């Protein structure tokens, strides 16, 4: 009933059916992590039993953690890849977008799956539920999750999409950190910086491929780190810079400033520079 | 230290000085009200002692309340004006913007002051603190308040202004419902619909007059009705439609849709139609 292929109830496929449907295609899972020692182990544990089966490869993309994220991830049996190790020839920029872009060179799966590592008790069927439409359907090359926080999504992204890309008004969680896509697509797209990356991939895929190439799946309920408003303001600023750039609208490039007392002025970084398609780095 | 004339500490002027400084100029106060029976009395009480003094006129602009807002406001000694009564020749549209636009025909003050009527225990010095820069300074024609909720402001408006009108990045509460301005300015500007009006007046004033004509004043702490996220999403959508329109960016005109389960789809209204300057209705 939506213009977007949408699985509403717990998808029917089993691990075995999906594993059969792979048909030579490989699957890589990437957990980007910046200081998530408190949750990373449960997130890895919820996925590592699929390894050597449905999943051929699982990595943690360590985006410069200074806490005990790496040693706990290792202790959970996960391969940990720094931004440096993933693509040593290129100096590292900050932001999640960078990490996701770099994870493309540290993985070799025909299908790449992303899962945020700050999720509190993720369901072990997240990955299957996410690769469902890619494996069985035809035409699908991007799968976003949806779920029943949510402030930047409900106040910035979905209303802006309503404003500038109404065709995507039916995407329920455009910023979801849990999503999957073909390597062919991901290596063809540029990667927006910082927190601009999701909204960047959505608009670019659609612009390049239309809604038929996009699916979304219900994963139930999502719980994650509740961040302070100033950080969300910064994130919201970058989401806006990337969305505006994809719509052909010039963004000033000026970072958001916040005040909190004569007074204490702080400016957050914002970037208008995308990383190119990983294809060009062959 | 900001490019915007900013009074940070409780402004020094007294009621008497300000009353002296009027010099023939009149002051109208407008409280727009849509179903605020629980708070309207305290808001009127905090202002009515200035009437026949500093304030020459106080009205409640009733924007179609079906609760006991009108009878309580009357019982507090306030003149209550319906949208119909304010400008009977023109059929009524919904939204706050409409109410504020209409209040221009029901008032006759050289200076018009706006105060939201959902404020919990407002300080009786709000109006003086707001008319301070208009009465004493020269050049000022718009005064916004600022204060230590705030989600649409911190995630949508200030970051968008950072994106498209960085000169206003130093405006602390662009959506504040408490603000004052000259009749000359207000009757010269168009009024954006619904919740687009504040952000519409800010961008238009600045575009027409630059920062020097704009001031902002600290009123301390603001407390008001906490609204559910779907309503804030709708509000945020209209703020975006108006901001995009003022920046020369085409808005789709498609209202934001929300889902909440096979499912229950609702679309909120959005309007791309401004009311013209009240001047043209002479
Ligand atoms: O520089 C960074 C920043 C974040 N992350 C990781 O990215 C994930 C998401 O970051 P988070 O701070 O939890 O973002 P959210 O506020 O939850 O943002 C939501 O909305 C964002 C905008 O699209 C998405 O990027 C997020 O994935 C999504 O969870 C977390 O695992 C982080 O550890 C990094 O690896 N590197
Ligand atoms: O159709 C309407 C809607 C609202 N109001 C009144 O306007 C005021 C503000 O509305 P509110 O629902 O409290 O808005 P907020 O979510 O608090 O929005 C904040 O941000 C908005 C966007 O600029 C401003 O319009 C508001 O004044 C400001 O308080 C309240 O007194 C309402 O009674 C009306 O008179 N008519
Ligand atoms: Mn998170
Ligand atoms: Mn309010």
């Amino acid at each position: 009933a939506l213009p977007l292929d949408t699985t509403w109830h717990r998808p029917g496929w089993t691990i075995g059916e999906l594993e059969a449907a792979k048909a030579g295609r490989t699957i890589s899972v990437v957990l980007p992590a910046l200081n998530e020692e408190a949750t990373i182990e449960s997130v890895i544990d919820s996925i590592s039993p699929l390894v050597d089966g449905l999943v051929d490869e699982l990595i943690v993309l360590d985006s410069g953690s200074t806490d005990d994220t790496e040693i706990r991830a290792i202790a959970s049996g996960a391969r940990v890849v720094s931004r440096e190790q993933a693509l040593p020839e290129v100096p590292v920029r900050p932001g999640k977008g960078e990490a996701l872009w770099r994870s493309l060179a540290a993985t070799s799966g025909d299908i790449v799956v992303f899962i945020d590592s700050d999720l509190i008790n993720p369901h072990p069927l997240f990955v299957p539920w996410l690769v469902g439409p890619l494996l069985t359907g035809e035409g699908i090359q991007l799968v976003k999750s949806f779920y029943r926080g949510g402030r930047v999504t409900e106040l910035v992204a979905r209303p802006l999409l309503a404003a500038l890309r109404p065709e995507l008004g039916c995407v329920l969680q455009p910023l979801s950190g849990e999503y999957a896509a073909s390597r062919e697509l991901l290596t063809s797209l540029p990667f927006a910086p910082g927190y601009g990356v999701e909204i960047g991939l959505l608009i670019d895929t659609f612009d390049r491929l239309g809604l038929d190439a996009i699916a979304q799946v219900n994963l139930g309920v999502r719980a994650h780190r509740n961040r302070p408003l100033d950080e969300l303001g910064a994130m919201s600023r970058q989401v806006i810079a990337t969305l505006l750039s994809r719509c052909g609208i010039p963004d000033s490039g000026v970072g958001l400033t916040q005040f909190l007392p004569d007074y204490t002025r702080h400016t957050w970084p914002v970037s208008l520079v995308d990383r190119p398609p990983m294809k060009v780095m062959r």
